[PDB]
């Protein structure tokens, strides 16, 4: 029951979701080995993400985490990069769209900096980058991210360089603790903690 609607660039809707993409953009320690060497991006699409089972188990799960924590779900907007961007906008997130050797554990894993969930959209690492050129850094294939609404609730908060959460929380944080630069990424271990309420359609761009 999944429906997709274009956005349109004049949309303001579009806008905003366009500038937290662009302006989240940071260079990675690998040197773009996962995700590609560039600074910004060429946005080909955005599409909002209509499911109404989906978005009510969302809602559902929401109120029993804003409950359990003085009625705050502690809810992000955060991005998403996977193989399985398509399973996931008509099936919803579950566990096979955890990472399972993640560092904070077996969950479903998002960034605040969208060019981290792109060295995810070819698999982890970047695979062995698109399919058509097996480049990781390709700035002629189109990749997908997704931005979802996430719920946080009550979060553990790591410092540093599927599961349960920890007792007593709803996801953990994983907190930069020696890039000054890098924004928070977090886990949740239920997927309908997560809505992918849009699809973004994108090249990363080759620097001048
Ligand atoms: C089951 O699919 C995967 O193995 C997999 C692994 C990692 C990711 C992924 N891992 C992240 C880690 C930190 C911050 C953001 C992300 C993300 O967007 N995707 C997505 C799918
Ligand atoms: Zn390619």
């Amino acid at each position: 029951g999944t429906i997709l609607i274009d956005l349109s660039p004049d949309d303001k809707e579009f806008q905003s979701v366009e500038e937290e993409m662009q302006s989240t953009v940071r260079e990675h320690r690998d040197g773009g080995h996962a995700g590609g060497i560039f600074n910004r991006y060429n946005i080909l699409k955005i599409q909002k993400v209509c499911n109404k089972k989906l978005w009510e188990r969302y809602t559902h799960r929401r109120k029993e985490v804003s409950e359990e924590n003085h009625n705050h779900a502690n809810e992000r907007m955060l991005f998403h990069g996977s193989p399985f961007v398509n399973a996931i906008i008509h099936k919803g997130f579950d566990e096979r769209h955890a990472y399972i050797g993640g560092m904070f554990g077996a969950g479903i894993y998002f960034a605040e900096n969208s060019s981290k969930s792109n060295q995810y959209v070819y698999g982890i690492g970047g695979g062995t980058g698109c399919p058509v050129h097996k480049d990781r850094s390709c700035y002629i294939c189109h990749r997908q991210l997704l931005f979802c609404r996430v719920t946080l609730g009550k979060s553990f908060l790591q410092f540093s360089a599927m599961a349960h959460s920890p007792p007593g929380h709803h996801s953990v944080t994983g907190r930069p603790s020696v890039n000054g630069l890098a924004l928070a990424e977090y886990v949740i271990y239920r997927g309908e903690q997560a809505y992918p309420e849009y699809l973004i359609t994108y090249q990363i761009m080759r620097p001048e």
